[PDB]
């Protein structure tokens, strides 16, 4: 149910402080790789007005490199899928909730994203567009209330230097009754590695893998 | 522009842990009383799986009674209109973000309201449908960056007794230049009077002055 | 058990980032006013390199006025007395943590205070002394799992104008079994009246009076 | 002022809830290979009524394996040394402000640590004493402002299963003027290896190793 070389196709609607857009996506990537890759487009809203950094994690676990002794519970969830939740608190106040339904249709999955950002001040990195990239990060999942959660406070690198810091809150659901893995992390690394001036074109890019801390 | 007798138009759309609905009201109020009423129907994704009080407070300071010698930063905006965008942050770590875009169309208000609630557990009083009431609460309001902010600390009662916190962050918007006041507050009293068995009704009225503290 | 007029006599002990200090003070206030006042005197650590305001609420809610309907939780715990914890969480990141054990000789209340703050930051403008003063508040007393709880959210207006907000959270432990009240406020305004240039000498007041909310 | 085997003495003052307590501990460690290990004995407050978890992380980031690409900020600070604070923010509100002022004296690390701990309430994990360990981190270490600033969100898991997510918040200061890293991790992995009943005395382990993250 799962191939070595998998494609993506995605929509994300959403807004941001009031302003609503529209994104589309096709990519591929390799799920026992912890490898993926996509190119965006701006279908509506466009030129995006915010930092087009604080959608990119926005744009699915199953890729993600995960070691036979840490139970997959992505991809435990194909056929059928699964759906995710997340609050993305940035430390000026800004925040972002997203949601994520995965399907599979062959060897496509499938995004229907929704995107809702708000209270993001004018003078903040994300209206003045100040960020770079996001900085390599670990995510911590561990079980609750019958459903894996995923934690992962990070940051974006700043123009001028520095370092604007977010806490994500991820609720994973798998549609069917699958097997829950004990407490473990991910290690990330999404960038944005091409993209026009205005970010209407976007090529991103994520590398993915499960461990268990310190060995 | 303003008189004591204002009608309301508002239709909201929104999601809650990626189920999507949808709600329409009508009503009216007294924006120099501080008091206002409206009758709200679903008419999308009924019936409602969550808690409805979640929703009622993104349901206009407009409507707040505003002594002479506190700036009135709602009044002073229209008939242009002002938006605002909130975060509400619930203790258990269920999210909502909300937008309400108000504009004046002859003596009626009319709301164009996103709302999109995440990360609320399974168990938890909003899936479950454990709240009564949102408790009086008292807004404090402040500028910053030109705008005008408010910040409200405050709960829902429960079920079984005992209290659900929720942060409320919000930034008021002003379309035109208006004159900024200066840190004061507002005390508030929502309440549902009247709903069917599946909440596809209802009727909810609010109470709301502007104060400047202990004298 | 209270009389009309009451002393205070105290002693906080405690640290900023790492540096320790002292302080002493002796006040008066009526309780069933919910008035009060009192000089303090710094014998450790002076002069003070941060900001006196994120002490001065530190330095009982017995002085509070309080209605007939509202259970009075602080004046019915005495002679034998009650104690409290705060967490004071301000926006940018610095942390206080607070003690104290409230006694009763006599007619003089007797407070032993603990007092922890930390990560505040050098270019802060509690590090640089840019604080004014507290702007009033309101606080939220409610019972959780059997003890009085208050929260209370309010901020430092500041030199040049502005706001620096803190998130308070108080727990009320009475010495015997007392009766809980229902969720209700108490409106407060401190202000330090008087100080020499070091803050060595400080008069400090505050009048506290707890209601029900709207109307 | 670093060789391959050091020692360390340490005493802890500090408070849970308002109850004192202290404690003081010898140890020795490899700083090169980010492992060590203490003995500590409760000297005043036991036997402590609270989780010994919450202390464990208090009693050193110079025993931390850092490669040749990253600055060793905390070796690079010796022989003046160098202090830390840190707020340990658990979910369900319970609060730690803890600093250490580490010095050296020839072969052996000398830390001054102060520990307070608020707000945990009695039906909780660490007064019920309910945790089991410490899970393995990562943390994040930043330049913010000029300092060297240090974020680890991370839990404790429960006796039957479950964890207990705790946010630290770290600011290093060395004491004289070093060379501030790039952004990078720690990971952790502390460890109580031995205790008697009631934790008067406790044997305490932790490895750690820094790291760039996902390539």
């Amino acid at each position: 149910v799962i191939k070595p070389d998998m494609k993506i196709k995605l929509r994300m609607e959403g807004a941001v402080n009031g302003h609503p857009f529209a994104i589309e996506g096709v990519g591929l990537g390799k799920p026992f790789e912890g490898k993926q890759s996509m190119d965006l487009k701006v279908k509506e809203g466009g030129p995006l007005p915010f930092a087009y950094d604080i959608l990119t994690t926005v744009f699915n676990r199953v890729f993600a490199k995960y070691p036979e002794n840490i139970v997959d519970y992505f991809k435990q969830s194909f056929p059928e899928g699964y759906s995710w939740e997340r609050s993305m608190n940035y430390e000026d106040g800004g925040i972002c909730n997203a949601t994520n339904d995965i399907t599979l249709d062959g060897d496509c999955y499938i995004y229907e994203i929704r995107f809702d950002g708000v209270n993001f001040p004018a003078n903040g990195p994300v209206m003045q567009k100040r960020t770079v990239k996001w900085e390599p990060s670990t995510e911590k999942l561990y079980v609750r209330d019958g459903v894996l959660k995923g934690d992962v406070n990070t940051a974006l690198s700043l123009e001028g230097g520095g370092h604007y810091r977010c806490d994500f809150k991820t609720t994973y659901k798998a549609k069917k009754v699958v097997q829950l893995p004990d407490y473990h992390f991910v290690d990330h690394h999404i960038e944005i590695k091409s993209h026009d001036k205005d970010y209407s074109n976007v090529n991103l890019h994520e590398h993915a893998e499960a461990h268990s801390g310190l060995p």
